[PDB]
């Protein structure tokens, strides 16, 4: 009935619990599980629910042979219930569409999906389950907006979109939205500039994004919005320890508004928490591969450079396959302060594990302990021979 | 609690984007999805379904074998969540038959099935899920309805039924219901001389039906009906852009109050929004054949004999089967107008490809946007090699 | 909030018109469908549901095997939405055992499971979903209910029991139930000679019930009972228009207090409608098996030992297999009047059927209708040969 | 919207009555059941639910094979409705571990699951399906709980856990929860220190738990919980009648004070009712294996040293597979006492029945009776030879 307003600052995180996993991938093998990727995570004010692009096949189905390819009419944003697999039956589809987001206000949800060609793509922006408004192509190509869930104060709904080649002219765009309405967009400024899929957290009147340069793949922009002003601010995270991939080495000394020296082709929906001396970065272990992730707590990574880990947690193994990795929040829990979480994608199949037709996910969430609490890690766990 | 009632005009149609989209030939290759055939898509107060005959038997069930037949024992009109497959544990039955029609009146729904052998059906009404009113056949040869929603005004539901020959004059009636009641019907009147599968929508307290002449037409006949007066007029679509399908090419000038000839005994369910220049008209691409769809803005093409488009959208490649196709609307949205929807049923299997034994289709759907969106087109998607 | 009670009379029965289909045994040819027998149907006041015992199997899986056996440790009572068919995934388990029956009472449903050996069966009464009381058998051979829906009145639900052989000592009870609490118990007094699997409904504040006598089946005992009282009186029907299964061929002159001399031990559940002039009798068509079934008026059948059939409707061919068919009613449905329902319930498999291990139903069911409607047939559907 | 209070004492037990039963091991012989073990029961206010430990596979999933091992990154668990079987499709997650516990407070449920290496477990402790508190292992060695429901009084839940190694001897606490806080937790006291697999109940404003005994145990020790002091007591079970596994034979005298002679370390979780005179013990009817099952009536088995059964009722023949035991009741039913009820786990596979490579179980669940009745028998009823 109320809008949500942001009025908790994070809680203080010592480290990570187990919050949900699906399994998805292990129990799609004999089962009727959709091919998904692109997952994340998003709460009502009564429920929390796994979402992810659905592929339009089953796992086992033969429809599978060409799942490692991002953009097809087959695909949809689906949601499903907390640390249940996507199955055909227990799915429900939010919109259709090959990029999406998602985020309830405290009345009602709205979800965000693109579809078209590469060319000629365009955005419909549902709410209360039903569509709103529509957004054509600015660049005519790809279209594109966050692959995690939106935050939302007083109604006030910010997202994230970029349209452009990966070395044209690309344009990321701040759409404000609110009861699925344009009341604002504006482009983007700051030292952030080449920016896509963003994942964003929300405390004390403000939305932080934690996001992904598409020119040199290091040091993560950051973008810090008003949703009150409708107004941003943009830099870079200054900390040597770096959280794209694939990422150069750390170095000793990183930088604040410029990308570290990268690569310029391909990295990695990622995220962090910023906080101050309650800092947390997250990562891929691998510097080249989507292997292994971690949690690393590194006090004042956004403007320090020189910050390095005080703390850390594994929570994938870097023998194991991770994947996109992004942030959400329960805004409607019990206490004084907001507890971090995210999810990370654990990406099965192609490109790595080629000898299957398919590419698809599980997922693994955690959330903050004010706890010091031991660590395990959590693969997908599915055995590839057995699809074989 | 209340009777919606038909208060709104259309929004201005400026493009279409995607709605919804089921995949169900996919998925159904490798998961339990019913075979059916002519879909629609009906909205309640508070959700939006797709609704279809089922033919009794999954896709890979070996009951599938006879499924291009349309009138068995076996068939019931089933709804299910929108975007999701018709599937064996998702779906709702509403009644039992296999022609049919539904709608909502803002405080319960009706469904109407008809059943029986050719020379002996009986229409049963459903209201609030209970059966409440049945019709006997009265001119003994396949009693039928529109094969999509009805529209209802002040609680009062406006039903197209035809009972005589497919290729003659025949019978047709309009009947009014209220609360699964009759409250009177009409033998059909205007100069449409002959009426199948209407398609029908609602808005300014009237309801148009855009039908199939069977018998033979290539244009379209119109009804018109006024839900308060419980009145009725019939026409034909005007515009030189024929619809029905199979259709000889289109001519200079068209036909108002007689079957444009060509060709007989054949034909096509499909639809059109008649609304002065915010006219659009669908049709299968091909003059031959039930395959591609596309949408053609024909300004004031009920009324005027010599309209050519304006603007067009395809929504399927000629290279891709298409089918059925349907008016329906969400008349409980938000805002000051009512969106204009669609959905195309999407055949796959026989008669046109036999080398499966079965028919079935999938569902794609679109609305209405103010926005000058990019089109895309959309396939079934689902490769029949893989049911070999 | 309040409970029902039988104000009305029944409708006037012109003809039956199809009410829900599961078309269960086409379907689980390739889906997850539960093995059943002995089904029936019930109503909410919100909800109609499909009712049967359940094997604890689906159809396809391997402990099908067997299925021809009525009592075992892994049967429960089930319910699933109308038309559904009964599946691992929807089917809600209301009771453990091989015997049932249930009612709502219009504010909750009573809920009655048989489960045992032979020789030390029990009765749990369950109200609103929660045990309440339980019953030891009293002649130690097999306590047995109606396998159909009892029928209540201000609180009060009347249900008969059975004990006992056809042979050795035996004993049939109506137990008179509110909020599954025990008010009284009788034996069976009346000219009825023995009973089982009673099919009732409710009228102007009394409950008929047409039963099975075992000993010898012709003519049906019928059970009037007053559930204000908690009395009850017994008869046979008089008509010479014999319904049980196996019977002889029908005479000229019936039995109103004395079975008409029938095969001996052996029969099958049915029921009647018997209301004067607006009597309608059920039956399979075969003399000699559970084939075929149709629908007979015969006037005053209960009463006029030489009233023939005035009208019938045939409701599956003699050339297909039929099964147990019992009474339900909507009693909180609009009107001034309960509309008659019936369930035939269409065996498949063994015995009848040997080349598959199993043995399995699906349902049809109709109620009636004022007017007089076509008919058709409604077989079960699948193909034996598809399950070898 | 209140706080249960265990305002009610036991019913009086003269037999026990099916309740519950998911044939989950001969269902998923044909469809998709999730592997599980460690099974309970527990209510809500308006449901019943089974519970248990998934492995994230299906049986017949290739995944199964290695599912004889307790702890994984795969298991979480799951509730799902009375009497249905543990299915992909219809299983809701309550959180993510391998040693669990769950209880409804009258106002939410709070569920405990812990995950983690043998050496850094930690347990998660949800309330109103969130994560609240978070307990870390104080003994690195396998942190575990109940694997059966806890009891709530005015909102105070204790829950009994165990850490460290069994050859330590190993470290109990008792916490108390209230809104998934702690309230408060104290280190077991008294005769009886060396507990885990509390199975409780609760009546007369205390909680009962009947243990295993993970040092030198054949009698089971017995929890006493003040709920409103947060106090406990503990001692053994004074009978002669052992009720662990494996045990020795039953001795004429009794062991109050200490663990009777028998066995090193392993056991097996179960349950008793201690109610003076109507005081019940369940036990495996084998010495040395999980097999069968029987309640014998056993008057003042908790203070009484020589106490033998003067009543009792076989659950589960000896030449069948039984498993890990516990109680429940339902706080929500009418009437002036609360009804002791039961399960036993039916295991299936590893290590017993090595011809498959899956371990997984069904459910069986009794209530009390006030009512003698007949007893039967309560088998898994899944062919293991189908699974090859
Ligand atoms: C990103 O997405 C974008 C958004 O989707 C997309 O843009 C869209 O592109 C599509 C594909 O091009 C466009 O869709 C087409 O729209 C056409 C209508 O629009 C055009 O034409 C009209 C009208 O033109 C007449 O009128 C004006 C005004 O007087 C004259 O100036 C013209 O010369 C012309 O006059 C002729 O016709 C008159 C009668 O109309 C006669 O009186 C006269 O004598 C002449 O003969 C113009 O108004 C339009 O201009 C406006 O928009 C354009 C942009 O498109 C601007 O450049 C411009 O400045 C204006 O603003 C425009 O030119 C449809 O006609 C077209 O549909 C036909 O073609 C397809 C095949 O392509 C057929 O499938 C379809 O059935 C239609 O053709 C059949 O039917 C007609 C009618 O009977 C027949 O004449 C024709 O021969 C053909 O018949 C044959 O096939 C039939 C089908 O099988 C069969 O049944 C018959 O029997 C026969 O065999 C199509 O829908 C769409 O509108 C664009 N939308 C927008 C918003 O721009 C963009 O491309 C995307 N980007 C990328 C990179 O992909
Ligand atoms: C049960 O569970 C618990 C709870 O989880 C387990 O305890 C946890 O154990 C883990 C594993 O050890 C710890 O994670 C690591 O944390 C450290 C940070 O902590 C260390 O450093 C702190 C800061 O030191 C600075 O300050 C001090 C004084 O101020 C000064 O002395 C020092 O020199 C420096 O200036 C220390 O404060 C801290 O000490 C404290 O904690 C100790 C226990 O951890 C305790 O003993 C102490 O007494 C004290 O209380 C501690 O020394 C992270 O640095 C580390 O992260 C690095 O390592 C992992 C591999 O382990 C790697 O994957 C990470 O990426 C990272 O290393 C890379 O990045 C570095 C930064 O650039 C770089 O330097 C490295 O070379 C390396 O980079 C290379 O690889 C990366 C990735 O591939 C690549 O990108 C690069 O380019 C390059 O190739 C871990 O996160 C937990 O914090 C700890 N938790 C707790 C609460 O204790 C416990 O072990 C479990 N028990 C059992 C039995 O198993
Ligand atoms: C479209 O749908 C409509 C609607 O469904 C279809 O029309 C329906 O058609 C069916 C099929 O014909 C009819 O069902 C049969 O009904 C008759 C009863 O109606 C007839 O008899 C009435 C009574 O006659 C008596 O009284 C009158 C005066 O009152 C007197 O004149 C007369 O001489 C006699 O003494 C007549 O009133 C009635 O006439 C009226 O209706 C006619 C329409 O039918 C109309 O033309 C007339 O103008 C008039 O208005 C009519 O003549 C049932 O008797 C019959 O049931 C018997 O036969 C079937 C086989 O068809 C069998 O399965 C039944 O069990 C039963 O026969 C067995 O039992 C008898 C009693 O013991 C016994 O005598 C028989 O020998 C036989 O016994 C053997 O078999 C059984 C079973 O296996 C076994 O147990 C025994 O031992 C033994 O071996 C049918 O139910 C519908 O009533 C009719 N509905 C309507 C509204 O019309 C229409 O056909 C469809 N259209 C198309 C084109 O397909
Ligand atoms: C229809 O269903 C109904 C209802 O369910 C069926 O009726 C039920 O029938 C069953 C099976 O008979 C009964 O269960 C048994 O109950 C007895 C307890 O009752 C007996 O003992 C009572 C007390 O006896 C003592 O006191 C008296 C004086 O008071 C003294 O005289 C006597 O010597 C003794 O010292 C008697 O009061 C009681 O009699 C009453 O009831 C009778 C009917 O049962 C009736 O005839 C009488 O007139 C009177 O009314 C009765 O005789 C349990 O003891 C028994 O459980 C033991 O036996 C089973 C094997 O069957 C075993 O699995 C159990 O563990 C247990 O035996 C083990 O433990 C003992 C204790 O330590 C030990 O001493 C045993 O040697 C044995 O130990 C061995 O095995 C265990 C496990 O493997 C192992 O751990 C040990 O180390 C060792 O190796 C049964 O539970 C029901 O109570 C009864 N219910 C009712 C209401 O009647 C009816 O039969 C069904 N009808 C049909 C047709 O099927
Ligand atoms: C939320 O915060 C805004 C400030 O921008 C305030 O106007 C609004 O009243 C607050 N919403 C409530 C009362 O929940
Ligand atoms: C709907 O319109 C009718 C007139 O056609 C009017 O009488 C009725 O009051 C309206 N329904 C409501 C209550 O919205
Ligand atoms: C039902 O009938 C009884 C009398 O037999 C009456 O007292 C009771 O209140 C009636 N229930 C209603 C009004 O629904
Ligand atoms: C439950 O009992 C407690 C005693 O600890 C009491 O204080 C509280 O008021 C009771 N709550 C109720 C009435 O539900
Ligand atoms: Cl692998
Ligand atoms: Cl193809
Ligand atoms: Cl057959
Ligand atoms: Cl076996």
């Amino acid at each position: 009935r109320e809008f949500n307003n942001l009025t908790k600052g994070l809680c203080t995180i010592n480290s990570w619990h187990i919050y949900g996993k699906d399994n998805a991938v292990r129990i799609g093998e004999d089962s009727d599980v959709l091919v998904t990727r692109e997952p994340y995570v998003s709460c009502d004010p009564d429920e929390c629910r796994f979402y992810a692009l659905s592929q339009g096949t089953t796992i086992r189905g033969k429809h599978s042979n060409g799942t490692i390819h991002d953009r097809s009419q087959y695909r949809d944003l689906i949601s499903w219930p907390l640390s249940s697999p996507p199955t055909v039956y227990n799915s429900r589809v939010e919109c259709i569409g090959w990029s999406s987001t998602s985020c309830h206000d405290g009345r009602a949800r709205m979800s965000i999906c693109i579809s078209g060609p590469n060319n000629n793509a365009s955005a419909v922006i549902w709410y209360n389950r039903r569509p709103v408004t529509e957004i054509n192509t600015w660049a005519r190509n790809i279209l594109r907006t966050q692959e995690s869930e939106c935050v939302c104060q007083n109604g006030v709904c910010p997202v994230v979109f970029t349209d452009g080649s990966a070395t044209g002219p690309a344009e990321t765009r701040i759409y404000y939205f609110k009861e699925g309405k344009i009341l604002k967009w504006e482009p983007l400024t700051g030292t952030a500039k080449h920016i896509e899929e963003c994942s964003c957290y929300g405390e004390q009147a403000g939305v932080t994004c934690t996001c992904r340069d598409n020119w040199q793949g290091s040091n993560r922009p950051v973008i810090q919005i008003d949703p009150v002003a409708m107004t941003h601010t943009s830099q870079y995270i200054c900390s040597p320890v770096l959280t794209d991939n694939p990422r150069p080495n750390d170095p000793t000394v990183g930088k604040c508004n410029d990308p570290y020296p990268g690569n310029n082709n391909n990295g990695v929906k990622g995220f962090s928490y910023l906080d101050g001396g309650n800092t947390w970065l997250g990562r891929t272990i691998s510097v080249a591969s989507r292997s292994g992730y971690e949690m690393l707590k590194v006090p004042n990574a956004l403007t320090d450079d020189r910050s390095k880990p005080t703390q850390g947690q594994t929570i994938v193994l870097n023998t194991d396959w991770s994947g996109y990795s992004g942030s959400f929040m329960d805004y409607w829990a019990e206490g004084e302060c907001y507890r971090a979480c995210f999810y990370v994608e654990l990406i099965r199949g192609r490109p790595k594990e080629d000898k299957v037709w398919w590419t698809s996910n599980s997922i693994v969430s955690m959330c903050s302990s004010t706890e010091f609490l031991g660590q395990w890690n959590w693969p997908d766990g599915a055995k590839i021979e057995y699809f074989l």
